[PDB]
């Protein structure tokens, strides 16, 4: 031992609870603390971006993704206050990362200075930790415990840092990690009370249906199993499709706007939910569960018991040994009316689905693009989704299974989140493809930074929806609008501004050329080459399963006609039909 | 009278205050809001910007270029976020500004819904109003409240709006505008009983300095008078530099870094300090008066009367009058010892920056450029400037004058804000000349942007200093750091990209093309076009002013010898030789 | 089913959750949900206070005790922001509590009228859950949350709800409670590999050391079998002295000022330290394992674990289950040098508190009146205790066993928390015998409130030590202040006063007097009144066991003979002595 500086005593620190990553860009303010990264064999690297809202969403994005625990940097003042996005995107999702935020000197502190400001008040509504460093020598202990909050709080653990302590030099002995007593609860088990409670619901229901969340991930098989014993359709929520090989017979997408059809009419008709790992939040205000007779939920959180819907049975603890308990002490059903309903619905649905990706010539429409991606992409591929409307649709056209990691901004939904996903992505799987399918509206506010992936040798697949339009923006003024009123603008050479990036850029606007330029793009990117694929599609918007206009009991003959005639969605036939097929009935619809 | 959509009453109150411009982007949270606009001969326009913190950014420099209030919008969550760098430096800079943020309906408050969250703390440290909306029916008494606010306190007013409450109608009878009732102070007389004291310490001093700030805008010629009179150089503030004739004979520059070698020899060397209108944040920190015997302010806010310094004097009231009374009083000085030793240095100043500026031939430094500027820019022409060390360097060089304006994000400092100001600019001024001077990386944070132009139809010149690193940030390092690290990039074609987005497209990295090159760059702007010029320059740093290593009493011969190699200053000479060329001695030096 | 008031559907939810006392003061702003309480067979009851402050404490301090859930609340404005001392106390201890904040009506919410403000920013930083409510209908919901959130998070969950929302009337299935929902994890089993780890630490010890927090509760049996068997003395904190025997051959009391001699010179001393259930505050600012070698902890929060100092081994897991595998796999150690010169120093120190306690004649020391409580307290008393030095010394004389409980406000230090406790804990424990000991100065903060002690007929004994001081504050001048100044008071006849307000006041001032007077003070108290005892003490401090000038290799021979006769300690004896009459060496003297 001896004398060690601050700065690298922070970045042992660092090191020590496997941030091995720091975002941002370089200034005065912090330049003492990057100063140090390196050096006494430290392996803490940077990753310097163009825009540090950019920083703070792949810091974020990296552990979402299931790496490592993420750091982000943003310069006293403008460069602080750029982290916002990422962190309240954090902050919701409770995904842990740690933020620092530089600060002139000391001594500056209260002068009224040059870009010196009080940043306590910035992000103490959503941190989980916040404090201003106090003197030079608590630094390491202080970067030490956010690690140690981050982790164990799942937040932003936030550090606003003098940039004259990062200098100072302490005794080796005056600091520490505490990274090497870092313990997380393994599984735990439920009450067999509970889980007997549940049982008995499921046995005496005629209209089981599973509603998994991503509590369930890591599961999925037992899951479907569990569906097929008890003959229950399953429906997923936004974040979990991965979860569930995509043609599983009994999937029936998920429920509201970026969901599919089968999901959406299943829960209206259903008897018992199951809710299992899930806090969906249209729950209430679009009044999902208004039909259900009862509801069972599993959750480790007991925050979340009861918080969606009443539930008649709360099971806490893992939704694994949850499921598997129940799968194990259920009774098999062998067939089930319900089930043979729900699952012709879904098969109605896929003929749907599977006719407008397959489709041979035309003006190319998104749904082809995804036809594209199923067909050339790896089995593990990544997928960092942006939040618009032709970009939340994936979700009925990717052909994913567990090998897959699909993730967004979910909750907070900031746009732009795509880009800086594919960098955190890319960071902790080097050799393995990434996706970042984009809106031009999202790429709008994050294209500077693709320079980043190229910079740093990252190679990833941009899909850019362009159609001139925020799309899901525009197309809810349809309805909840008398009107519409500005949501276009020209259209952007996006593979030009690729090239000139250092990108390879590709230009597609016909369905006829899709195959070649995305087998073309993927090559390109498989030489190491962060790619572009400007894809110049329809005004056409995702059929609105929110609002199925189908049911002749429901809707009008004109506007079935209508509905039908504008989605291309003749052959879709409504829940009802299948139902009474089986000799059931609606229990809602008239 | 009759019945009116609340929409539309908040347009209306919005168009009597003179905001008769949104920035922002179209979202489900706004659109009740949007529609509204225009409409029973309403003329509140919308500007769709890519990223909303340009919008913030943009209506914020409306008002500093003399434009009407600034309205910005953002949306429930992420937009409302994206708005913070804009928003903080208006707080800052104490500028009026109206933050509209975009909420989900009523109903889905506090339900944990999709994209739903207390935004009240967002901005509560900064704003002077911070409210949510309530309930539809007091939406526009609250929207004419928050432009009266953002008008009398001079800073951020922001409201949290519900997206279903523009919808509701109301009586017409049951809303008004305050706007007719709008009064300011005009400008207040000063207590004689202060004019005096001023005068007699001005009378009796022997080396008298004016150091005037923005408070002096619009007086530039009265405070030249002044300075003539009494013989007192004049030294100003990095935001205060179009107040005077750029080649007045006794105008010193600015002190600190961002400033000119006269001004920061001058204000160590004086006696006697008249504090015109400033709030200059480097005085205390850096010592500014460290050396000065007397210190006389005039200020309007009795918060700033004797902050900076110890104040022997201080006047409350406009600086225009006082300087007026004060020029009225004060004994007229002949002859000056002072006033000839500080002519001859700030001759020998402009030698030099004259000598950098007319090079013929060579690599493209970023003197050039602005030479090339000085050359073509009309004599109104405005300038929008980032904050990089290439940018604000151009109060070495500008030829500016009361005719010009120069506006940037000088105390918060955050980066991007030339793009958006170029936008309020132009959007206030369509028939002027609007330039954007930014570095490589303020550019990369807010070029999506340059299409916003392109789409409007608001031609403007940028200029864009590319030189892969943060030049300022990376000239520090060399400085306060013993290392560097991290603060380099790639060579992005800011020119293909430019030509991408519908604006017209320049590179020039030789000293003998740069005439040509801002000829024709001009001539496209007149011609309608945005345009972009790629300055590719070299890695040299404007000479440091803050520490000059001339005086072979405060440097050692290497020192100076290397000071002037590296910065081509041989020819600048220390301010004490000329002091002592007129029989005067350094009051500190020795 | 039908229609209910939203008022009663928000009692209905707080008694689902056992919320059954409602604790605060009536007003406008909360006149219509307190209208609701009882009707339709409601057991809800309001416990009216004379301060909002001391609701707010109460309702906080019923948790401590044990208790069911507990709300407060403040009216618009005032009686909310009262509230703040309890809340902060609730926030910093972890304890769950609910928090309702009157406010004006809706329509005249953001109309700056009378008493009507934002009061969202008051307590967002301590808060788990702090919502206003938006409109009427979801104050149910939001209730609900809020109880469940509280516990939950463990802390303070706060709602704002305007005035005239619990008039509004609802249909009866437009609310639900999710307290049948409620679930807690049960104690947690330590993984083996840790409890191995700290069992062959503590084998190989020549020191060990257990240090023993609250997370100990109800295993104080366990710890001492554990002490008793590996021969380590056992240090406990200022909040867990009810865990051992008072009497306990081997307890050395708590470190630090409010702690006893022997603790404090073992921790020095130690080598080995088995950090249980604790988040002692002072570990580091006072360097209190500075001398020890190993350390070991066990939490069941992983935040802690390696807070407080570096942790060799980690155990992440109930403290009660940890402790029984380790007192199952340890080696017994028959005997301990170590262990029994601790024995000495502790029975040394017991001798000197016997001494102090057993005076016969004489002016009366807070030394006599804590003899005087355990002569005449039941076995299973409740201790309220409040934050000065007189009063928290109590841990010092006080001989309390598992069957009694002592609770205070041990981080936040909130002063006047003795009297909100009483009545947290006897509206919990009716027919218990609850004590209140506080000094003069909390005393002064909150003494209007014995009244309703006395009017909700929950008879209290209010021992009250009146010296006219401060006395831990006057006591700690002496030493970190070179003065005093200010810090003293006239003599308030605080048994008049309570007489006044309807309650038994006594006054004692002498040794030989105190024995008859707590006789009759609890007889009186045993009649069903409530008893204020005046105890007229001496100047007396207790002595500073965080600085024991008692060791000749440590202090002067003045200075320790001035320290003896101070504090009455010429027969204390410096544990060095105790360790070298054991064979044993100081680690640190010398
Ligand atoms: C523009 C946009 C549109 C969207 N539209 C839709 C839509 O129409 N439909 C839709 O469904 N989603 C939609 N989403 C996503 C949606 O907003 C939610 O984020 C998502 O549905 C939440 O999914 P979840 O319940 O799986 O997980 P979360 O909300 O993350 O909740 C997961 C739950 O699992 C629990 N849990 C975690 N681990 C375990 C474990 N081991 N055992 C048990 N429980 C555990 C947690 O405590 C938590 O309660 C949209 C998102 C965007 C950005
Ligand atoms: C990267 C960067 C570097 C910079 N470097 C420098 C540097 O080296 N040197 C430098 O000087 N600046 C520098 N600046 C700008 C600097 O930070 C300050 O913003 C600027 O100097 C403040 O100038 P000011 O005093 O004129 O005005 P302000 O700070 O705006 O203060 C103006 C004052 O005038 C008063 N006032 C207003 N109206 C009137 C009136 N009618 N009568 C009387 N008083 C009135 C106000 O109350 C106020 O006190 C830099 C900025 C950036 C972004
Ligand atoms: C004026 C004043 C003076 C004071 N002076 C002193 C002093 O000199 N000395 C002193 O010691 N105190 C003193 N105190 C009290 C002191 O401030 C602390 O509040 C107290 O010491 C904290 O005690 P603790 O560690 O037991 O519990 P806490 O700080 O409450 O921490 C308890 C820990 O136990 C864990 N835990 C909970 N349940 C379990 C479980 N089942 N299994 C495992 N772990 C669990 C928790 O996660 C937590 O980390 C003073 C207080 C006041 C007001």
């Amino acid at each position: 031992d001896n004398k060690i500086n601050i700065g690298l005593a922070v970045m042992k620190i660092l090191e020590s609870w496997g941030a091995d990553t720091i975002y941002g860009i370089p200034s005065g303010t912090l330049s003492s603390l990057m100063d140090a990264m390196g050096e006494e064999e430290n392996n803490v690297k940077f990753l310097q971006v163009k825009h540090e809202e950019v920083g703070a969403m792949a810091a974020v994005m990296q552990s979402k993704f299931g790496g490592n625990l993420g750091v982000t940097v943003g310069s006293g003042g403008p460069g602080a206050s750029h982290l916002i996005n990422g962190l309240y995107d954090a902050a919701m999702d409770n995904i842990p990362v740690v933020a620092i935020l530089g600060s002139r000197p000391q001594r500056e502190l209260n002068m009224d200075a040059f870009q010196e400001l009080n940043q306590n008040p910035m992000y103490d509504h959503i941190a989980v930790y916040n404090r201003r460093v106090a003197y030079a020598e608590q630094l390491p202990k202080l970067v030490d415990e956010a690690a140690r909050m981050a982790i164990a709080k799942r937040g932003v653990a936030v550090l606003e840092v003098p940039g004259d302590f990062a200098k100072v030099e302490i005794d080796n002995d005056q600091w520490y990690s505490s990274a090497n007593s870092l313990r997380k609860y393994a599984p735990i088990a439920p009450a067999a009370q509970d889980i007997d409670a549940a049982v008995e619901l499921l046995n005496n229901s005629k209209r089981p249906v599973i509603y998994a969340g991503i509590g369930t991930m890591g599961h999925g098989p037992a899951v479907q199993e569990l569906a097929r014993k008890i003959k229950a359709p399953v429906i997923t929520t936004g974040k979990n499709f991965e979860t569930f090989e995509w043609d599983f017979e009994a999937l029936t997408g998920s429920t509201y706007r970026v969901g599919w059809k089968p999901a959406n009419e299943t829960i209206l008709e259903a008897d018992t939910v199951l809710f299992a790992g899930s806090n969906f939040p249209f729950s209430e205000v679009e009044g999902t569960f208004r039909n259900v007779d009862n509801f069972i939920q599993i959750d480790i959180d007991p925050a979340m018991l009861g918080k969606r819907h009443h539930a008649d049975v709360a099971i806490l603890g893992d939704a694994a040994l949850a499921i598997d308990e129940i799968l194990n002490k259920v009774d098999a059903v062998e067939e089930s009316a319900w089930w043979t309903a729900n699952l012709k619905n879904i098969a109605n649905w896929r003929e749907y689905i599977n006719m407008l990706e397959t489709k041979e010539e035309g003006d190319l429409q998104f749904y082809q693009v995804y036809n594209a991606i199923n067909n050339h992409a790896d089995e593990d591929a990544i997928y960092s989704i942006d939040v618009g409307n032709s970009t939340q649709t994936s979700i009925r056209h990717l052909h994913m299974t567990p090998k897959n990691m699909w993730r967004t901004s979910p909750l907070f939904a900031t746009m732009g989140i795509a880009i800086p996903g594919g960098l955190g992505a890319k960071n902790t799987y080097p050799d393995r493809q990434v996706w970042n399918i984009i809106g031009d509206g999202a790429f709008s506010m994050t294209y500077p930074d693709v320079v980043t992936n190229v910079r740093y040798n990252m190679p990833v697949i941009n899909v850019v929806f362009s159609n001139t339009e925020y799309a899901f923006i525009k197309n809810k003024y349809e309805d909840t609008n008398k009107n519409l009123f500005g949501v276009d603008f020209t259209d952007v050479d996006y593979a030009k501004i690729a090239e000139a990036q250092g990108a390879k850029g590709f230009t597609v606007s016909r369905i006829e050329d899709m195959d070649r330029v995305m087998a073309e793009a993927v090559a390109a990117n498989k030489a190491g080459h962060t790619v572009v694929i400007d894809c110049k599609i329809t005004q056409d918007r995702p059929i609105p399963v929110e609002t199925l206009k189908l049911d002749s009991k429901l809707y009008s003959e004109d506007e079935i006609k209508a509905y039908k005639e504008r989605y291309e969605a003749a052959n879709l036939v409504p829940f009802r039909e299948y139902l009474e097929a089986e000799g059931l009935e609606s229990k809602y619809i008239k």
